[PDB]
């Protein structure tokens, strides 16, 4: 079926949780055994989220390449995306170091440092330019280079510099500060302006490394930005937009990594997205 009408047919019979159910029941199972070896234990948020071994991120290094991280590779898109958890007070040097190796040019971060009163990821960039971080497990340093604050999000500019050779490179960390604490926006019109500035940016674009995106487990938020930027390209791709299936595309992108999209409520925010964003794009 087209997708606004298929909405407005699971919003009129009330049938987002059983929509949501079937995809939990054909998405993939592959193993991730090295993500639950017992010398990774601090290196995993939660316990029931990891990446599989087929597809994880590697870091290069000989005694722990480990990061819970995942590339999914989007072919008939050409898009290609790392999607990983909030760093945690063990890790920040370990993801710096994968934004380093993988040649990205944006970091996207959807959730806030702390949310419903907890720490939801480290303090993992400088808030002043005259206090940069070194990150001494992995021999980076990092500066903040200016900050531009509006109403929804954040974007700043971040120079990371690889101490061993000297060489700097300018990363664009987009930071969506608006998300509530509880459920999903009422209106994607926020979600998707914050989308088209990434992309506006060239951080998606295949002359950089993959963009790596986060939130705090790494598969919710995170998984509706991925999908919702994915379904409106195929939608400027293909001669007949109304082909492109929503629930195909997270099926897609579930084989890269478990559990994206968390809730059906989730689910139905990113149809909005999407269904709204087509009409933007064109008119
Ligand atoms: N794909 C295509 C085929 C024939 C004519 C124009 C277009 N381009 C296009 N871009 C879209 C983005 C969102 C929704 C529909 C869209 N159609």
């Amino acid at each position: 079926m087209e997708m606004e009408k298929e909405f407005e047919q699971i919003d009129k019979s009330g049938s987002w949780a059983a929509i949501y159910q079937d995809i939990r029941h054909e998405a993939s199972d592959f193993p991730s055994r090295v993500a639950k070896l017992p010398k990774n234990k601090n290196r995993n948020r939660y316990r029931d989220v990891s990446p599989f071994d087929h597809s994880r991120i590697k870091l290069h290094q000989e005694d722990n390449d480990y990061i819970n991280a995942s590339l999914i590779k989007m072919e008939e898109a050409q898009r290609s995306y790392i999607l990983t958890q909030g760093p945690l007070p063990n890790t920040v040097g370990h993801f710096w170091e994968m934004v380093w190796e993988q040649k990205s040019r944006g970091v996207v971060m959807l959730n806030r440092v702390m949310e419903k009163g907890s720490l939801k990821c480290a303090q993992y960039w400088p808030q002043k330019e005259e206090k940069e971080m070194i990150f001494e497990d992995t021999n980076l340093k990092l500066t903040l280079i200016s900050e531009d604050i509006k109403s929804y999000y954040t974007v700043r500019q971040l120079e990371l510099e690889n101490l061993t050779t000297q060489e700097t490179r300018e990363i664009l960390h987009f930071h969506y500060t608006t998300w509530p604490d509880f459920g999903v926006p009422e209106s994607p019109a926020s979600f998707l302006n914050f989308l088209f500035k990434v992309r506006e940016s060239g951080s998606l674009s295949p002359e950089h490394g993959p963009v790596v995106v986060h939130c705090s487990a790494g598969i919710g938020r995170s998984g509706t930005f991925c999908l919702a930027d994915t379904c409106l390209l195929l939608m400027d791709k293909r001669k007949d937009p109304s082909s492109v299936d929503i629930k195909k595309v997270l099926l897609e992108m579930r084989k890269f990594r478990m559990g994206l999209i968390q809730t059906a409520d989730q689910l139905r925010f990113s149809y909005l997205a999407v269904i709204e964003g087509a009409k933007f794009i064109m008119g």
